[PDB]
């Protein structure tokens, strides 16, 4: 028995529907699982509205973790500026029978779920561009100096809307994240959005976050991912049969590139070592939109906000996300003033 019996064998608390908490909270059900533990839906009689409370295991590891997630909300939630709405809202935290618990604003389903009740044919461009301008200032929110926050696991479902009917999303699940400050692993986000530069093991900054916003853009709209890696070579190379070879002078200083790529003797770099992937840069985002031919899986013809010249700006926007360089990759604040938006 765990906990006087309130923990089940993996340091997580025995959720019971219905039960009371500090005269307070009554929990309801379950909502989410992970592995810092679990995410109830509850009311809380106090302010009489629902919230979500997430409840991290109780074990040192997970706790310490937690606790670097709060004050990284404590210090967004210390800023004026309305920027901060496309961030989840800390309520209130608290400890509770040996679990530290993060009390949120009650959001709705994630763009992962989005993306299945369309049976992955994805939603609109017009979607996908308001998708991308509340992420985008959000980056920017994240951004600010005092901040300087890497969210390190952004992905659909850490995307939430706020309500089923409305467009407004906030992220959530800053457990990962880290100010330019702190760190570490290099092993961070999920593979699909994973940055090239936290492949090649190198120095990350806020730079990583935009290079997963540039494969969430893509995959809202065509409804699979853009680079789907069963493993990090793999990923390396769906990377490559795109945005083809990266930079020499990028991997003249990577750690890991001789995990995916030969130097020839002649100093310029290729891939390594019986179906081949596709020559690098022959698999054209321009083909993967669908730009001339009604967006993805033609089902866009004729459609408004999806004319060729609709499609140029938002390939032209993305490619900027997915620049290899960290340092000349597309910022918040610019990504903002493209044509994409206007
Ligand atoms: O913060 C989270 C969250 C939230 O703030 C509101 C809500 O309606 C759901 C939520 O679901 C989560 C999840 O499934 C994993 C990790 C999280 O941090 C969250």
């Amino acid at each position: 028995v765990y906990n006087d019996g309130y923990d089940d064998d993996n340091y997580d608390y025995i959720v019971k529907n219905g039960e009371k908490w500090m005269d307070r909270y009554e929990i309801d059900s379950l909502i989410g699982k992970g592995s810092f533990g679990q995410v109830v839906k509850a009311y809380d009689r106090v302010e009489q509205e629902w919230v979500a409370i997430k409840i991290i295991k109780n074990k040192k590891a997970f706790l310490n973790q937690a606790q670097i997630e709060v004050r990284l909300l404590e210090l967004m939630n210390k800023h004026d500026t309305e920027m901060k709405y496309y961030i989840v809202h800390l309520k209130r935290h608290f400890m509770f029978r040996n679990h530290l618990c993060l009390v949120f604003e009650m959001l709705s389903y994630n763009l992962y779920d989005l993306l299945r009740n369309t049976n992955f044919r994805g939603v609109s461009l017009n979607l996908t561009r308001k998708f991308a301008q509340q992420m985008c200032t959000a980056l920017l929110f994240l951004a600010t100096p005092e901040l300087s926050i890497i969210h390190c696991d952004l992905k659909p479902e850490n995307i939430l809307l706020c309500n089923p009917k409305r467009s407004a999303i906030k992220i959530v699940d800053f457990g990962s994240s880290c100010q330019l400050g702190q760190r570490i692993y290099q092993y961070i986000q999920s593979r699909f959005y994973r940055s090239p530069e936290v492949l090649l093991g190198m120095p990350y900054d806020l730079a990583i976050d935009m290079w997963s916003l540039g494969c969430i853009l893509v995959e809202m709209h065509t409804g699979e991912p853009l680079f789907s890696g069963a493993n990090e070579v793999d990923q390396m190379n769906k990377i490559v049969e795109v945005l083809g070879i990266p930079p020499a002078h990028i991997l003249d200083q990577a750690p890991k590139a001789r995990k995916f790529f030969e130097k020839l003797p002649d100093g310029t770099w290729n891939l390594k070592k019986r179906f081949e992937y596709k020559p690098p840069g022959t698999r054209k985002l321009h083909n993967i939109l669908g730009v001339e031919t009604g967006g993805p899986g033609g089902r866009r013809a004729g459609e408004s906000g999806h004319t060729v010249a609709d499609y140029l700006k938002f390939k032209d926007l993305i490619l900027r996300m997915l620049d290899y360089d960290p340092k000349t990759r597309i910022q918040p604040y610019y990504a903002l003033q493209h044509s994409f938006f206007k």
